[PDB]
This record gives structure tokens, sequence and C-alpha cells, in this order.
């Protein structure tokens, strides 16, 4: 008897890094904002496939940011780890969000982050002298695109950038986790690494967004401890490893499209729009858009209800072809504008500015530095995260001039 379903499994994993996988694009092409799915443990829920809805629904305070709630949708056994509290603000619903959101958004300024292109620069620079001194063939990720933002991440928080090899594999061991008591490691690593960092706060003041909260907020109780740990270290995972990840998908993505990245060479006031397309495209953040609905909330006749978990898959609302016409062709001259990748509305990423300042640099080093770069082995061969985590590969194999 036929195993056809009207709730498919979710989530589906990537076979093309800048491809929907096949069961995202049948969910775009069936018409209407929502869909069901099943998720691994058999719990149905409810996804957002529509850009427009995708917007609203976000901005729906009926449907709650707060992972701790027993209905929200996990999509894999690690999420008990994050769903262990203390939340960060990015698991906070208003009033809470805002006193705590508050408290970091000096750091992620526009004028911070311009105040921040010579450090990237230098940085970005710095790890390309390095890795072109040694030649090729060079993995892509840990000679450059994780360090990278590693070292900037680290500035920006007053995290010693000498631990650096301590924090990315707890941060690693985390973004990677397939179960919980892999998750809860990791992340019990990080937060006693982090604990011990206040400590020496408290002993020594000191500069980055750490060292403020301590000084401040923290002496004054406004946050809690652990809620500082909790804080910090999505800033500190969310300020490496997501944009290592957009930067190792953006250079395969443009190779595989050489006419582009051509165009892009050629012009560099295209990068910009470039980036944006990019982040659109690769939408690399599907795993951030988990709700649950906190009252009854109809959409174009569909009812979500009170108790039910709800996806906001914003890579599919990305390829929404009433918004971007012929959705999935790469265009770095279209407009991307009101794209998804970041999120709407009250959670939109805080560090989106940060993602493209950085992504805009390295873009510029690689054309000006390594023209001749080219990936060492077939698009193929490269590993895939699953799309339980933040899209990405594990490693990047790149060869050029030498
Ligand atoms: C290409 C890179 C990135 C992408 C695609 C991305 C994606 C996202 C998305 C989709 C959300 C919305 C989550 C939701 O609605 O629940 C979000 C929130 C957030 N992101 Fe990012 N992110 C990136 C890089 C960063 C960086 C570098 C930081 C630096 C610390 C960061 C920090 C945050 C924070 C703190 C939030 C929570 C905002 C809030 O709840 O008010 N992200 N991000
Ligand atoms: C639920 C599940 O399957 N897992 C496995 C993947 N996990 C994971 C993945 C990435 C990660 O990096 C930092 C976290 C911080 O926020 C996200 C998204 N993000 C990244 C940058 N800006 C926002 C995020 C990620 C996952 C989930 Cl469920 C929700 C959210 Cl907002 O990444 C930290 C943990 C742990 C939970």
């Amino acid at each position: 008897t036929p195993q056809t379903t009207d709730a498919p499994a979710f989530p589906s994993n990537r076979s093309c890094p800048y491809q929907l996988p096949d069961g995202y694009a049948q969910l775009r092409d069936t018409p209407g904002p929502l869909h069901r799915v099943t998720l691994y443990d058999g719990r149905q829920a409810w996804v957002v496939t529509k850009h427009e809805a995708a917007r609203k629904l976000l901005g729906d305070p009926r449907l709650s940011s707060n992972r701790t709630d027993d209905n929200f949708p996990a999509t894999s056994p690690a999420f008990e780890a994050v769903r262990e509290s203390p939340q960060a603000f990015i698991g906070l619903d208003p009033p809470e969000h805002g006193t705590r959101r508050r408290m970091t958004i000096s750091e992620f300024t526009v004028k911070r982050i311009k105040g921040m292109r010579p450090e990237v620069e230098e940085v970005v620079h710095g790890f390309l002298d390095e890795m072109l001194a040694a030649g090729p063939t060079a993995d892509l990720v840990s000679q450059f695109a994780l360090p990278v933002p590693s070292m900037v991440i680290c500035r920006l928080l007053g995290v010693p950038y000498a631990d650096h090899e301590f924090f990315q594999d707890a941060s690693k061991r985390l973004v990677q986790s397939t179960d919980a008591q892999s998750a809860l490691t990791a992340r019990n690593d990080l937060a006693g690494y982090l604990d011990g960092l206040i400590t020496q706060f408290q002993t020594e003041p000191g500069a980055g967004l750490v060292g403020a909260l301590v000084a401040d907020q923290l002496a004054n109780g406004e946050i809690d401890r652990e809620e500082l740990i909790s804080t910090a270290m999505l800033l500190l995972i969310a300020g490496h490893e997501t944009t290592a990840s957009m930067t190792s998908l953006s250079v395969i993505t443009l190779l595989d499209h050489p006419e582009q990245y051509a165009a892009l060479r050629a012009d560099r006031s295209l990068v910009p729009g470039a980036v944006e397309e990019l982040l659109r495209y690769l939408a690399i953040a599907d795993i951030a858009g988990g709700r649950v609905a906190t009252a009854d909330i109809e959409v174009e006749g569909q009812l979500i209800r009170a108790g039910e978990g709800v996806i906001v898959v914003n890579s599919i609302a990305n390829r929404d072809g009433t918004v971007y016409e012929d959705p999935d062709a790469l265009d770095i001259h279209r407009s991307a504008r009101h794209h998804l990748a970041f999120g709407f509305g009250v959670h939109q990423c805080l560090g989106q500015n940060l993602a493209r300042l950085e992504l805009e640099v390295i873009l510029n080093a690689l054309m000006d530095r390594v023209p001749t770069l080219r990936l060492a082995v077939p698009v193929e061969q490269l590993v895939l995260r699953p799309g339980t985590t933040i899209q990405g590969v594990n490693e990047l194999p790149v060869t050029w001039h030498h």
C-alpha cells in the first residue's frame, strides 16, 4: 500500500550546497502559507513556506520563541541542550527579550561595525598571508573561514583568542551534536570556561562585551550570572561558526557560477548586492525558525492552535517566486531585498551587519589575493552538514597558483 503522506519528515538534508532539498522544493511548490510536517520523534508541526506569511508570523507575538516550552518544535534529540535554561534573549519574548537584547546592541551598531572594518581587513589578510605562504592544497575552513571570524568575535566579546583551540572545539562539538548527551557536554564545557572568565573580570575589569556585562549589569543584579554565560555563548558561537559557514558555502557557490563571479571581480560595487543575493540563496539558518503558539492563529483559512509548533523555514520563503522572479536562479544583480536569511521583527539577527561586513571584506580579499582560487575536489565529494544544524561543509579543499 502507498507510503505517500501529508506530513512529511522534517528537516531534509541538502545534497548540493546552494540547492533546496527535494522535499523543500515540494513544500515551496505547494500552495498555501503552511504545511504539516512530522518531526524526528513523530510529533506533527507546521512549517511556513511562503515569504509574506513568514514575515507576518515572525511578527506575530502569539508565536513565542520560548524554547523551554514543552511544545516547542525540537528537530533533533540534541535540542535538549538548548532546551535547558537559562535562555539567551534569542529564546525570550517581549518584554524580557528587550531588556536583555539592549545590554548587547551597542557592540553591533552600524557605527561600530564601520569602525571594525580596519580590524576585519587586517585579520583577513593575516590569515591569507599565512595560508598563501604555506602554498596549496589547503582546507579553506580550518585555515581561513573559521579563524577569521573567531579572532574578530573574540576581541568584540573580550574572550582571549589564545583559548581558541578549546572554545572552537567545544563550539563545533555543540553545532554538530546529534544527541542530547554530546550537546550538553559541549555546552557545559563552554559554560564552565565562560564562568571562569567572569570571575577573572571580577578580579580585573577588562575590555569586551563580556567585561562590560560583568562590570555593569551583573554587578547590579540586572542579569543573572548564568544568563550572561548563555548570552556570551550565543554570541561566541554565532560569531564564528555561522559566519564561517557563510564564507565556505559562498565560495563554493560562486565557483559553480563562474560568469557571476567574474562579473563580481570586474565591478566591486556589485559586492554588497552579491552578499544579499548569497544570503537569500544560501539561507543557512533554517534551524533558527522554531516557534510555539500560545494562542490560536488564523492564517489564510488555516488554523494554528495554541500549543502547536511552527517552524518558519526562511530558506523556502527565500525561494518564493512571487517575491524573487525565477527564485532558484542565483542572480547577483537581482533585487534580493526583504529576504529572510536573518529573520524579521524583534528577533532579527543582531549580528547581521557584522556578517555582511565580514563577507564583503572576505570576498574582495579572495578576489584580490587569490584570483586563481578553485576547489581541489569535486563539489559532489564535499560533506554537507544536515538540516538539523547550520548549513555548511566540514572542510573545503582549495588550490591556487602557487
Ligand atoms: C550569515 C550569518 C548569520 C545568519 C544567516 C544568521 C541568522 C539568524 C537568524 C535567521 C536569526 C533569527 C532567529 C529567530 O528569529 O529566532 C538570528 C538571530 C540572532 N543572531 Fe544571527 N545569523 C548570522 C550571524 C550572526 C552573528 C555573526 C552574530 C553575532 C553575535 C549573530 C547573533 C544573533 C543573535 C544574538 C540573534 C538573536 C536576535 C534576537 O533574538 O533579538 N548572528 N540570526
Ligand atoms: C535542535 C537541534 O537539532 N540542535 C542541533 C543543532 N544545535 C545547534 C546549532 C547551532 C548552534 O549555533 C549557535 C546558534 C545560536 O542561534 C542559532 C541560529 N543563529 C546563528 C547565528 N545567528 C542565529 C540556532 C541554532 C540552532 C537552533 Cl535549534 C536555534 C538557533 Cl536560534 O545558532 C548551536 C546549537 C543544537 C540543537
